[PDB]
């Protein structure tokens, strides 16, 4: 509970819904909230009843094949000028973020029954998946793959009626910044220098004067 907490928890869900425009998956549960109320105490178990079922989704295979892009601009829409790590890096995680897991889709097949997410200790077990991958962590632009790595397990949620663990998947991947994978992040200057070093298509604008 520093300043970027809760500002770079935003960012999170914002590619998130950008990746579940080609799924198809309704984001009307998480602005209601429905799961994390008198739904489960600190999570679901009875989802998990054997291992062959979290492994496949019939909606695993779209981004690439409807209309790929090939990073056109994605910073289009203009979201720089709220200032401030939070709603600024909307876009900036979007052309770099969204693009990203748009260029191979979705390679992941068994990632469900890989991490585990199900119970309240499937955060430990996540960790454990991720750090695999989370080895050249170190620049700004490889450091996307964590935050793709949790956006792949927002499919299975409308499959496996498990909609508790899509509300909570995007909680726990922006807390795990401000625990301690913050080193080169605060050396800069939190996540609003991304804003004008991926994407700079918003920031060559120079804005017009709104303040003013």
């Amino acid at each position: 509970g520093h300043s970027m907490s809760q500002s770079n928890r935003e960012l999170v869900v914002d590619f998130l819904s950008y990746k579940l425009s080609q799924k198809g998956y309704s984001w009307s549960q998480f602005s209601d909230v429905e799961e994390n109320r008198t739904e489960a105490p600190e999570g679901t178990e009875s989802e998990m009843e054997t291992p062959s079922a979290i492994n496949g989704n019939p909606s695993w295979h779209l981004a690439d094949e409807p209309a790929v892009n090939g990073a056109t601009g994605h910073s289009s829409s203009l979201d720089a000028r709220e200032v401030i790590p939070m709603a600024a890096v909307k876009q900036a995680l979007r052309e770099a973020g969204d693009e990203f897991e748009l260029r191979y889709r979705r390679a992941f097949s068994d990632l469900t029954s890989q991490l585990h997410i199900t119970p309240g200790t499937a955060y430990q077990s996540f960790e454990q998946v991720v750090n695999e991958l989370f080895r050249d962590g170190v620049n700004w632009g490889r450091i996307v793959a964590f935050f793709s790595f949790g956006g792949a397990l927002c499919v299975e949620s409308v499959d496996k009626e498990m909609q508790v663990l899509v509300s909570r998947i995007a909680a726990w991947m922006a807390t795990y910044l401000n625990d301690h994978l913050e080193p080169w992040i605060q050396e800069n200057g939190g996540w609003d220098t991304f804003v004008e070093l991926y994407g700079n298509n918003a920031a060559a604008e120079s804005r017009k004067g709104q303040e003013r």
